[PDB]
């Protein structure tokens, strides 16, 4: 901030202030599990369950 | 000083005497102090107060 001062009046100081801010890190996973019979049924009957 | 002695009278000494004298060292200073306004007024209005 600026200050108004007279002829010989004593000046002040007013300085900027700073702060650091930090990221986190987040690992996300999705795992889906199915029987071999599902892969055989899907790919013979043309179901598209595995594609969905 | 000279001396008048005679036929076989005893001489006396009369010897010059000396002394030193020392100077002194004098540091002499002049300081004048003025507000930055006095400088701005002087150089704008051409007062000649700073040169004086």
């Amino acid at each position: 901030r600026g200050e108004v001062v007279g002829e010989s009046a004593e000046k002040s100081e007013s300085t900027a202030t700073f702060a650091p801010v930090t990221s986190l890190v987040r690992k996300v996973q999705v795992t889906q599990r199915f029987s071999q019979e599902v892969k055989w049924a899907d790919e013979s009957r043309q179901l598209g369950v595995l594609q969905t």
